[PDB]
């Protein structure tokens, strides 16, 4: 059966209610001991958590019982669970990265824990699946279409979320200009594109151009990751959040806590303590166009 699905370029629950994602990523794979994050993220108003998983290619694989637990924690905390395979990051440039086909192999291994959860779980096939290597970026559309087709043939009916090349930032506009081909490859239409906005998006005009391209064409889109202006590259988070609100687009900030050395400024809370927000946590949850003021829980929980 289908649950979350796409119609007219937007994301809807099975009952016809539009769902506008307002959440954050949680680094589950690297911090398996911090499963209190699910409740904490909901307590600040989020309606979705993007969960970092591994297929085992680069990090330690999250097995079926672990993923079942994650899904149960999302559901008990009334959060839509967006699962993502992080090992694909930077393929073609990053040494030892997974392909999208290897991510699909892993999703198929998890089939029994995912089927029946289409109202609650979104499958983000692979994080930022290409780096900047030209020959592999050129395969983004055909590799992504192939991955979607494999999932559909394996019986998956969930809405699928697909990331862009160029480390998710699509500065070559490959996803922008070929998303129509990829969307066509999913006969169900239950595919959503996800842009990651970091340093490429320090200018408001570039942000607005990108978001409006998708809205004007009816190409479903979320801002699946974004940072703030004191961060590497200086993304304009005020514009990202304001435009997402104006255009009624989902957004997911990076990240709850636990950033490694280069991106500690992207921690929303200090050391996974939900009561200790950083300035970034305060900004994304409680500032203008923030999660607490704009987010609505998915109606499936009622």
């Amino acid at each position: 059966a289908t649950g979350l699905h796409v119609k007219n370029g937007r994301l809807y629950e099975a009952n016809g209610q539009e769902f506008i994602i307002r959440g954050v990523s949680h680094p589950h794979n690297w911090y398996p001991q911090h499963t209190q994050a699910f409740a904490d993220i909901k307590s600040h108003g989020a309606n979705t958590v993007r969960v970092v998983l591994s297929n085992g290619v680069r990090w330690s694989k999250n097995g079926p019982s672990d993923v079942a637990n994650v899904i149960s924690l999302c559901k008990q905390n009334r959060l839509i669970c967006m699962l993502e395979v992080h090992d694909t990051t930077g393929y073609g440039e990053q040494s030892g990265a997974s392909t999208l086909d290897q991510a699909v192999d892993y999703w198929i291994e998890l089939k029994s824990v995912l089927q029946g959860e289409e109202d609650y779980v979104l499958i983000n096939i692979g994080n930022e699946p290409y780096g900047n290597d030209s020959a592999t970026v050129a395969a983004w559309a055909t590799d992504t279409s192939a991955a979607i087709q494999r999932l559909r043939a394996a019986g998956f009916e969930h809405t699928l979320v697909v990331d862009a090349p160029n480390w998710g930032q699509d500065w070559t506009n490959t996803m922008r200009n070929n998303a129509d081909q990829v969307y066509a490859s999913d006969p169900t239409g239950n595919t959503v594109f996800s842009i990651h906005m970091y340093g490429v998006y320090s200018q408001a005009s570039t942000i607005t151009s990108y978001l409006e391209h998708f809205v004007n064409a009816g190409l479903p889109l979320i801002i699946g990751e974004f940072g703030h202006d004191h961060s590497d590259g200086n993304p304009d988070e005020d514009t990202i959040m304001a435009e997402a609100e104006r255009l009624k687009l989902g957004y997911i900030g990076w990240s709850w806590s636990g950033n490694g050395g280069g991106v500690e400024y992207l921690d929303m809370v200090y050391n996974f303590d939900g009561d200790n927000l950083s300035p970034w946590g305060e900004r994304i949850f409680y500032g203008p166009n923030g999660i607490a003021s704009t987010a609505k829980e998915a109606v499936i929980f009622g």
